[PDB]
């Protein structure tokens, strides 16, 4: 599924992503786009065995287990494959364990480089709220 912009806001804001942690809602739309474009079967095949699955595009090493990647925690507790339903439940729970287990938002490459120090607010700008 490709989500629509204020779509997704309004599914974050309902799992209760809006200033989780001190991160704004705007804050996870915005890494969300640029992680993947919105597109909740997104999947970036690694050259160190990882893959990156999903909306938000969590790695394999540390959160979820596809069974092919070395030195696998599986700290979320999931099969990566959860990760790739039109349903963001899955994303957004390791989500939020992936910015509390001490990271933060810099986490995300792509919100480090292209939401951090913009207005992240434009992201939910005009939607249903």
């Amino acid at each position: 599924k490709v989500f629509g912009r204020c779509e997704l806001a309004a599914a974050m804001k309902r799992h209760g992503l809006d200033n989780y942690r001190g991160y704004s809602l705007g804050n996870w739309v915005c890494a969300a786009k640029f992680e993947s474009n919105f597109n909740t079967q997104a999947t970036n095949r690694n050259t160190d065995g990882s893959t990156d699955y999903g909306i938000l595009q969590i790695n394999s090493r540390w959160w979820c287990n596809d069974g092919r990647t070395p030195g696998s925690r599986n700290l979320c507790n999931i099969p990566c494959s959860a990760l790739l339903s039109s349903d963001i439940t899955a994303s957004v729970n390791c989500a939020k364990k992936i910015v509390s287990d001490g990271n933060g938002m810099n986490a995300w490459v792509a919100w480090r480089n292209r939401c951090k120090g913009t207005d992240v607010q434009a992201w939910i700008r005009g939607c249903r709220l």
